[PDB]
């Protein structure tokens, strides 16, 4: 399942072997024209042994890394380059990121061509994978994953009520239009637009309306994405319920505007990959609660 592609040159032997019994400390030493220099420490049930320097070390180009006993490297960044010669591309920058808080400086020239690998799903970092020798050509680690079936989309968890009938829509082919309606109290009227089939669906107030009117934004579905939400909740009197009058949505290249006024409590929805098609919550008259769905809409 996850297992991330050994992105760059092909000029050493170094990649994914079960010859290495351990490691301890990793350098990349970025020379003239690139990462030139590398060492590879191991630690044995006593003590450490060195003597794994390889390439060609200069005053101006070394790094240092000690790996802890304890510490998960649990993303990093890598870029590669290539110039007009370079028959076997390089590396350029690594920059390790650990699970303790631990976050080393570029190794190199940060540079547009590059990938990123993180784990989320609980995996932990193993060993690495990538030909090198003199020259750094490609770096990477693989992941621990599962192996489970093609599923359905996932459901997931809001916060808001525990009374009021439930409107979840589950999905819809997609958004292509948006308003909102506000109220004297918070969100109380929400509207959406999409197309079925070949249908053109217009209207969608399943909320109490108010004399505030609409608001309205047409989000290019083919050319931008919802990748999170945002809102914030304050807490209403009288009853244990909570209500909603400042709710966002994150938008990138755009700039969604700041509907309604933020106070209360805050609160976010957001996944890896999967992007958002559908709600799930409560109302009656005011929006209650409000959730959304993931779905991977990934190429």
């Amino acid at each position: 399942a996850q297992k991330v592609e050994a992105g760059g040159g092909a000029g050493g032997a170094s990649w994914d072997d079960g010859v290495h019994d351990g490691v301890r400390k990793v350098h990349v030493g970025q020379g003239q024209d690139g990462v030139s220099s590398i060492n590879v420490v191991y630690a044995k049930d006593s003590q450490d042994v060195e003597g794994g320097e390889h390439g060609k070390k200069t005053l101006l180009g070394f790094e240092t890394f000690e790996v802890d006993a304890d510490d998960y490297i649990v993303a990093v960044q890598v870029t590669y380059d290539n110039v007009f010669g370079q028959d076997s591309d390089i590396i350029t920058s690594i920059t390790f990121n650990t699970f303790k808080g631990k976050t080393s400086p570029p190794y190199g020239l940060e540079t547009q061509k590059k990938f990123v690998l993180k784990d989320k799903n609980g995996g932990k970092l193993v060993g690495f994978h990538g030909r090198a020798g003199e020259a750094l050509y490609a770096l990477g680690a693989y992941f621990a994953t599962t192996t489970t079936p093609v599923t359905p989309a996932k459901k997931l968890s809001a916060i808001g009520g525990d009374e009021g009938t439930a409107w979840d829509d589950g999905a819809y082919d997609g958004v292509k239009k948006v308003y909102v309606g506000q109220g004297q109290d918070g969100i109380s009227a929400v509207k959406f637009e999409y197309n079925k089939g070949a249908e053109n669906i217009v209207g969608g107030e399943h909320g109490k309306p108010t004399l505030l009117g609409f608001e309205e934004f047409e989000i290019d579905y083919p050319s931008e994405y919802i990748t999170a939400v945002e809102g914030t909740y304050d807490k209403i009197f009288g009853s244990d319920g909570l209500i909603i009058t400042m709710l966002r949505f994150k938008t990138n290249k755009q700039t969604s505007a700041p509907f309604g006024l933020e106070a209360g409590t805050a609160f976010e929805l957001k996944e890896e990959g999967h992007k958002i098609v559908g709600f799930h919550g409560k109302a009656s008259e005011l929006l209650h609660q409000f959730g959304v769905h993931v779905m991977p809409l990934t190429n």
